[PDB]
């Protein structure tokens, strides 16, 4: 509780030596209290690049582009997806950069953020979201989203596969926590920034109660309605109801790490491409066992049995009998962080 008591978004600048071991570096950032914010930025060393150039991807297919329609007022909004037919990056970029969809003129982010919240319900943009794939060159061994090497790999017969996100101005991701309340890594390959809002995991339940109060219909219909990733809540609305939160802008060539039960939302500044996947550490096991799941959709559900038998052998019979009353401490870093804490 002494490390990062403010639970503010921390930024890391690892050397090539530090950066070479992904799982170890996550354990390090946690020993620094990075997890408490629910979100962290990792700026990689200058010499590291996951691909030589991105000039060969015009004919890359976006199977299911989604037009994002937003309904709402006074900081509370619902976002509805409309699947459009398959489009290429070339066609997406032309639309993203056109007069109708391009980024407005702004001097500072605060101005762009004001334009976003004022106009998110108008001129619905198209998000080239959830594209199965990677932009990493096969030889890249450091922080390869396709092959991280974390303990989530134990799931051996799509939380372990990379996804691509081609953004345009005003495209957004609603408040949510990862599936099974897992960790996530996001690399911004190129283009305009992506702004993020984060709620510290220790205050996550405060946000859920706020969301439950504002949408009582959706709350009854599904035990975890925020998992539908349709709910947009403005920073002003969070302020008005005392929800502690922080904000950060991710730029091209930067990573973002989301931590278990760390609620996040955000939006794209203009044409860009992010790559993302989920991941785990020993700390996540308890979060996965205690995760409240979407009950209205036949969703991403992992069996926790293999994880409990391997990393909590003594707890197996107790947990399986339904007697495991473990209370998660959100401030506590992952067991692997011990070498950085001594
Ligand atoms: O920029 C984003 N665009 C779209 N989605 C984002 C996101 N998440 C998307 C998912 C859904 C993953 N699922 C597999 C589909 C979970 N988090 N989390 C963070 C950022 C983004
Ligand atoms: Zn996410
Ligand atoms: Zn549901």
């Amino acid at each position: 509780e002494t490390l990062n008591p403010s639970a503010r978004i921390m930024t890391f600048y690892p050397t090539m030596e530090e950066f070479r071991n992904f799982s170890r570096y996550i354990a390090y950032i946690e020993s620094q209290g990075a997890h408490r914010a629910g979100l962290a930025k990792v700026v990689p060393p200058k010499e590291w690049k996951p691909r030589a150039s991105y000039d060969d991807i015009d004919d890359l297919v976006i199977p299911a582009p989604i037009q994002q329609l937003v309904t709402g007022q006074s900081g509370l909004f619902t976002q509805y997806n409309i699947q459009k037919k398959a489009m290429t990056v070339r066609e997406f970029r032309k639309i993203a950069n056109s007069d109708k969809y391009c980024t407005p003129r702004y001097s500072e982010f605060e101005e762009l953020e004001r334009k976003y919240w004022k106009n998110l319900t108008f001129n619905p943009p198209i998000y080239g979201a959830d594209v199965n794939g990677t932009l990493y060159e096969k030889h890249v061994d450091e922080w390869n989203i396709g092959r991280l090497r974390t303990i989530l790999d134990l799931v051996e017969k799509g939380v372990n596969t990379p996804y691509l996100y081609f953004g345009m101005w005003k495209t957004s991701f609603a408040w949510h926590t990862e599936d099974m309340d897992l960790y996530s890594i996001n690399y911004l390959h190129f283009g305009e920034p992506k702004s993020w809002y984060s709620v510290p995991p220790e205050h996550g339940k405060r946000l859920e109660r706020l969301a439950k109060g504002f949408f009582p219909g959706s709350a009854q219909s599904c035990e975890a309605f925020l998992r539908h990733k349709m709910t947009l809540i403005s920073p002003l609305m969070l302020k008005k109801y005392g929800i502690p939160f922080d904000k950060v802008t991710q730029e091209a060539g930067e990573f973002m790490i989301t931590f278990p039960y760390g609620y996040h939302a955000g939006f794209n500044h203009g044409f860009n491409c992010a790559e993302s996947t989920n991941f785990a550490t020993r700390r996540w096991i308890e979060y996965g066992k205690q995760a409240v799941l979407c009950s209205c959709r036949k969703m991403v559900k992992i069996s926790m049995d293999v994880f409990v038998r391997k990393f909590q052998p003594e707890r197996y019979k107790l947990w399986k009998a339904g007697k495991d009353n473990t209370v998660i401490d959100h401030t506590l870093p992952t067991p692997e962080a011990a070498e950085f804490l001594k």
